[PDB]
DNA sequence: ATAGTTCATAGAATTACCTTTTAATCTTAAAGGACTG
DNA sequence: AGTCCTTTATCTAAAGAACTATGC
């Protein structure tokens, strides 16, 4: 009863984080509030967030300056893109080394070029914000003396003042930006990473770049006349301006042709984010506020020209937009709305809009609604002349037709052939072509089904009632409007106003559809000069004056739009500083006074106390030793971290190097670094080669270092043999290892409450649910990994590491107390499996307490197998196991379908079904609970409030619960079974079954079974690791640990016993083509012993030439049909004996039917036996559920799922993940002839599949 | 009867709101820089 | 010497109802 796991276990170290609250003790929250505390990291943390942002205005900035000034060799871009090119159609080596060195090449000159600048140099360090005497103070105090306002856009930063006081409010704080600065950095490096400048030009924005060229290039190639140049040249003339010519060098500002932004030299014009704006521009175009229509770009020309001739060749010419540059916040060249601060700029605007359109008067002295009824009454009436009145020949008349006549392409047509009985296409279309054009139309076609003009005038005549639809709305609009008056409440798009926000859209989603119905009249002035149309003037004057002002609904309705739906802003929590900008860093003894948080352990609870910083001595030597005591248990933390920097830095430094008296072989080991491999030497030295003489030396001049360390030979080093040593990592390992000590010093209770009541300690308890005196249960992993850290079982031989870096932040109470149930009174119960159908309780219960109060949280990293390395080469040593062990291994398959969220089969090694069930039920012996319908609501939930403009909710966390359920049932089933777990490969329903992927590796990387022993495997100590750490979706490929992935196909319908699987798909066309198909069988005979009939065939002869394999089907069994008379049985062999018997084809004495078959002419014979084939055929049976096959295995039996053994599948579920798991199971095989230094094949074609599941059973 | 299609479909842009995954840095004690005593 | 605040050291690795069509 030992897993083959066992041996899987304290593999690969990973980190993790562990969250508490911290409960302030005794008069620590009065001091706090008494020094105010809280309120001022409040305050910091804005002021933080604002400095964070003058910084990355400065950065700004630099990155434009610099990039300007950049110029990369028009050589060095010629050569990077011939190289570019060859690469596609062949991957020679020669090729890629170039291509490495001409793209490092670039990347190095940029590099240089920033690294060389003046302002690159304080950029990260100290004088920046607190200079020791700044170049952010300089600028700023130069951008004010230069009457320039950087803080313009951002609501928060009234002003430069205001900016040079909060970067002044950090004078001794600069520390606190570290971590900020390291991820500057990142924007700077010349590393390979995605966050560099230098990575967003060379590795994505250049690629890019050629790839525009060449299709640009090939485009003038294809559709010469595709765009307009003349047009873009006046259009985006502003964005087509450039300083320089790169490939001439003329320093002269102008607008450049396509052809020269498009030279490979100007590309150092696409550098900066200016540049990048501009050609993205030049790609998509902008609008401009006062201009009708867009100003179009080349894709849209693109696109234009490859609709106008036909051709979607053209579609790959469409051009790809650079990707953004780093930290740019620029603004767009499109035409970009004001924005509504609040609900009273809502209820507001929409109130005097509805108004301005109530008390509108026409030039007749009119209101728009009696102006639009005249005027569609008189159409109507046929008063109007119809010859000078025109429709827009676009979309709307298009949706004209489909809202009167139901088929949008009527009126197109009727015109079409209007004119038939090289026409190119009209703007406008007059009534009167219209008219004339659909009369002709009903006249040319069956009377009945037709289409009237009449049907038009009336939806015209009935356009203006959408006003009185819209009065009574208004009013009670009025109503919420005296609801949202308020100036700065903004919570109108707070979840509880759901309700009045809909009443809202509805309105406006009136009024807007009421527009559209008047767009199709609109004459827009879009300017071409060629053609003045002659129309009648009163019509469209009246007209154009109402839907003049019945526009203004589309800027109102992207405002109101663009503040409702925004998310909703909640203060959440900040981070607690207690005045030190170094708080929890790192809980070395020798760094108490400097980072000031202490951790102790008093009875069986645990507590963080924090030191004032005014008083950080509080805990030094000599206040343990005379307050020696009972009362608390502090730890006392060492810790050597980074040892491959530590020990250069404490040995060699100026400070102590005296002290060690390294030898001038050790510094000339050093200086060249021949102790390592790839390590780096010495500013100013060269790295030689790699000596293991000189490492074993190294390693010797370290052991002696330590042991001559005042401090670190407390460790108690036990080091290997430095003989032993192949490399200096593996002496830093064991440093790293052996140098982390937790031991605890005895504090009394009395010193401990003195120091809180003085208030020169804040102390708190770290709590989580499982330690209130109440909890009987199982604690929560994270419980057991908290106290895994200070267990003497673990002290002893560390696998729990507690990590400096913490945190501590405050959460502000986020919702008003309301106590949801009484105490005393009974409360329903919600699960429907409960026997108990109500309870009680002598308390309260209050919905969300933990947010009804402020609260402080504590944030811990912990890491996890300390002395464990990363995971390298996992799937080989789980596969190495696997084939040891293959004799033992269950698959463990799961499928997802409609009536599942998940499905599984186990199955051994034979083949059999050990255990089929569902996922969809999660319970205990007493109750369960069905996620599958709370899913479905989900899914519904979301789309249909989509519309409403309403907040949708935690669905993901919703998804992310059940599957966090379903995790811990798969780690049962694989531990109790030794099984692997086989998934198909692989759109909502999709993504949760992603998500579960996902998921279980992230489970299996540490498995802890609570109820297992401390010290035992599957316990706290000896986790199972199954799964390495999970990188990326396109990253599982066919294999994560025990996971593994087959292909999805032929899964479903296929027979369980013979793997038998319809290729045939037969279809009646024609008598002749039914022949030819029934010629091509070998033999259909019957059977007279069985009493049914046979079609025995070879899928080759057949018109697909995938198909393989002898078979004969037969007509036993029954099948299930449904159709418009409900659902029928019918018996294929009956309904075959009817059909022989009335054309009067013997089968009595078991012929062969073949050539009779053949022989008939008869249309409705060949129908109806290709109907009975196709129905045979069918195995899969739905009632309006099961499985059946038409192949008998070696014993003449037919699969049935209704009535079938334990092992087999029990319904087509089922039968779908017992599939995947027999591709599993050729995985296995595979694996279990896998030899050494041979690389596994994982992936399996639809023949091996195919052979492997026919031959099984036969 | 009955036997099949549609409730319009789709492309290229721009703006706005919302959402997601993915990829980087760190999860440190102690030397150094200044200054004070 | 004592302190506070900042900078430093640098390995390993590889659907369902309605409409359309007569095919029943
Ligand atoms: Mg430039
Ligand atoms: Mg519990
Ligand atoms: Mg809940």
């Amino acid at each position: 009863n030992a897993s083959i796991y066992q041996e899987f276990v304290n593999k690969y170290s990973l980190s993790k984080t562990l969250r508490f609250e911290l409960i302030p003790q005794g008069k620590t929250l009065e001091n706090i509030k008494a020094r105010g505390l809280i309120l001022d990291d409040e305050k910091r943390a804005k002021d933080y967030k604002k400095a964070k942002q003058i910084i990355d205005k400065y950065h700004q900035f630099f990155i434009e300056e610099i990039l300007s000034s950049v110029c990369i060799s028009e050589d060095l871009l010629q050569n990077y893109s011939d190289v570019y090119f060859k690469l596609k159609k062949s991957d020679d080596d020669n090729l890629q080394k170039d291509f490495k060195s001409a793209k490092d090449t670039i990347k190095k000159q940029i590099s240089e070029y920033i690294k060389d600048s003046e302002k690159f140099k304080n950029l990260f360090n100290q004088n920046l914000i607190d200079a020791k005497k700044s170049d952010l103070i300089l600028w700023l105090k130069q951008s004010k003396d230069n009457g320039i306002e950087l803080f313009k856009a951002n609501s928060d930063i009234t002003d430069i003042d205001e900016a040079l006081e909060i970067i002044k409010s950090f004078k001794g704080w600069t520390t606190y930006f570290k971590g900020f600065h390291e991820n500057r950095k990142n924007v700077y490096s010349s590393n390979d990473i995605p966050t560099s400048i230098i990575y967003r030009i060379v590795d994505d924005n250049l690629p890019k770049f050629l790839e525009n060229k060449a299709k640009y290039e090939s485009l003038k190639d294809k559709a010469p006349e595709a765009i307009n140049y003349e047009q873009i040249k006046k259009d985006l003339a502003e964005e087509l301006t450039f300083d320089i010519d790169y490939k001439t060098s003329e320093v002269n500002q102008r607008v450049f042709s396509l052809d020269e932004v498009f030279e490979i030299a100007n590309f150092n014009n696409y550098l900066n984010q200016s540049g990048i704006t501009k050609f993205n521009t030049i790609i998509g175009g902008k609008f401009v506020n006062g201009e009708n229509t867009k100003r179009k770009g080349i894709n849209e020309y693109i696109n234009l020209y490859s609709q106008q001739i036909n051709d979607k060749t053209l579609k790959k010419y469409k051009m790809s937009v650079l990707f953004k540059q780093i930290l740019s916040d620029t603004e767009s060249k499109s035409f970009v709305i004001d924005k509504l601060e609040d609900d009273s700029d809502v209820v507001t605007t929409m109130q005097s809009f509805y108004e301005q359109i109530a008390a509108f008067k026409t030039v007749e002295e009119k209101s728009i609604k009696e102006t639009l009824s005249l005027l569609f009454d008189d159409l109507k009436a046929q008063k109007l002349d119809l010859s000078k009145i025109y429709f827009k020949n676009d979309k709307s008349l298009t949706d004209l037709s489909q809202q009167v006549f139901d088929d949008y392409s009527v009126i197109g047509t009727a015109v079409l052939e209007y004119i038939t009985q090289k026409t190119e296409k009209a703007k406008y279309l007059s009534l009167e072509t219209i008219k004339l054009a659909l009369e002709e139309f009903n006249k040319h076609r069956d009377i009945d089904k037709q289409c009237r003009f009449e049907e038009i005038l009336a939806n015209f005549a009935a356009i203006p009632m959408i006003f009185d639809e819209i009065a009574q709305n208004k009013d009670n609009l009025a109503q919420i409007s005296i609801k949202y008056q308020n100036q700065g409440k903004k919570d109108l798009l707070q979840a509880s106003a759901e309700d009045d926000v809909k009443a809202i859209k509805d309105l406006l989603d009136q009024t807007n559809n009421l527009l559209h119905k008047l767009k199709i009249f609109h004459i827009s002035q879009s300017e071409d000069k060629a053609n003045i149309l002659d129309k009648d003037e009163h019509f469209y004057l009246v007209f154009e004056e109402c839907y003049f002002e019945l526009a203004n609904i589309v800027p109102l309705y992207n405002k109101i739009r663009n503040y409702i739906t925004q998310k909703p802003y909640s203060d959440e929590k900040f981070k607690l500083n207690f005045e030190n900008s170094t708080l929890a860093n790192g809980w070395d003894k020798n760094k108490e006074p400097d980072n000031t948080a202490i951790l102790f352990i008093k009875d069986d609870k645990y507590y963080l106390g924090v030191m004032n910083k005014k008083n950080n001595k509080i805990f030094d030597d000599k206040a343990i030793k005379e307050n020696k005591g009972e009362g608390y248990k502090k730890i006392v933390y060492k810790l050597l971290p980074g040892a491959n920097k530590m020990l250069p830095k404490v040995f060699f430094s100026a400070k102590s190097i005296k002290f060690y008296n390294p030898s001038e072989d050790i510094l000339r080991i050093r200086n060249h670094s021949t102790h390592t491999k790839n390590g780096s030497p010495q500013k100013g030295y060269e790295k030689f080669e790699f000596n293991i003489e000189d490492c074993r030396k190294f390693i010797d001049f370290y052991k002696q270092s330590i042991s001559k360390h005042p401090e670190w030979k407390d460790f108690g080093f036990r080091f290997s043999d430095t003989q032993r040593y192949n490399s200096i990592d593996e002496f830093y390992r064991e440093v790293e290892n052996q140098g982390y000590k937790l031991t605890f010093e005895n504090i009394s209770e009395s010193y401990i409450d003195s120091v809180v009541n003085q208030g020169k300690l804040y102390l708190f308890q770290i709590y989580n649910k499982d330690f209130s005196a109440y909890s009987k249960g199982r604690p929560n992993l994270h419980t057991l990994y908290w106290k895994a850290l200070f267990d003497e079982r673990n002290l002893q031989d560390v696998v729990y590491k507690l990590n400096g870096e913490a945190e501590l932040f405050y959460r502000k109470q986020s919702i008003p107390k309301k106590i949801t149930h009484p105490a005393k009174e009974a409360i329903a119960n919600k699960n429907k499996d409960n026997p108990k159908k109500e309870s009680v309780f002598e308390y309260d219960l209050i919905k969300d307490k933990r947010f009804t109060e402020d609260k402080f949280f504590f944030h811990c990293p912990i890491t996890i197998n300390f002395k464990s390395s990363g995971a390298n080469k996992f799937n080989d040593e789980i596969n190495l196991l696997l084939k040891e062990k293959a004799n033992d291994v269950h698959i463990l398959s799961i499928d997802r379908g409609e009536r599942h969220l998940a499905y599984y089969t186990l199955v051994d090694g034979k083949g059999n079904i050990i255990k089929q069930d569902t996922f969809n039920i999660i319970g205990n012996d007493r109750m369960k609970t069905n996620y599958h319908d709370k899913l479905a609501a989900i899914e519904k939930d979301r789309d249909s409030a989509r519309k409403d403009w309403k907040k949708i909710n935690n669905i993901k966390e919703m998804k992310e619960g059940y599957l966090s359920q379903v995790v811990h049932e798969i780690a049962k089933l694989v531990i109790e079974y030794n099984a692997i777990v086989v998934f198909q490969d692989l759109k909502v329903e999709k993504q949760v079954y992603q998500k579960l992927e996902k998921m279980l590796i992230e489970k299996l990387n540490y498995l802890v079974f609570k109820d297992n022993e401390f010290d035992k495997t599957g316990g706290v100590l000896r986790a199972y690791q199954l799964t390495a750490p999970f990188e990326t979706f396109k990253k599982m490929g066919k294999q994560t640990g025990i996971i593994y992935y087959v292909p999805a196909g032929f899964t479903s319908k296929i027979c369980p016993v013979t793997g038998f699987v319809n290729q045939l798909y037969p279809k009646y066309e024609s008598v002749s083509k039914s022949q030819e198909f029934f010629s091509k069988f070998d033999k259909i005979c019957y059977n007279l012993d069985k009493g049914y009939f046979e079609f025995s065939f070879d899928y080759k002869n057949f018109g697909d030439k995938a198909a393989k394999g002898k078979w004969t089907i037969a007509s036993f069994g029954s099948r299930l049909i449904n159709f418009r008379n409900d659902t029928r049985e019918v018996y294929p062999t009956k309904e075959l004996e009817k059909l022989l018997k009335d054309y009067s084809i013997e089968y009595g004495h078991g012929e062969c039917i073949k050539a009779a078959i053949c022989g008939e002419s008869d249309k409705k014979f060949f129908a109806k036996l290709t109907s009975v084939l196709n129905t045979i055929l069918q195995m899969a049976n739905s009632k309006t559920d099961y499985l059946i096959s038409p192949v008998a295995d070696v014993n003449g039996n037919f699969f049935d799922s209704r009535q079938a053994p334990k092992n087999m599948p029990q319904d087509a579920d089922a039968n779908g993940a017992y599939h995947i798991g027999l591709k599993g199971l050729m995985l296995l095989g595979r694996i279990k002839n896998n030899q050494e230094g041979k690389k596994l094949n994982l992936v399996i074609k639809n023949e091996e599949y195919f052979e492997f599941v026919q031959n099984r059973n036969n």
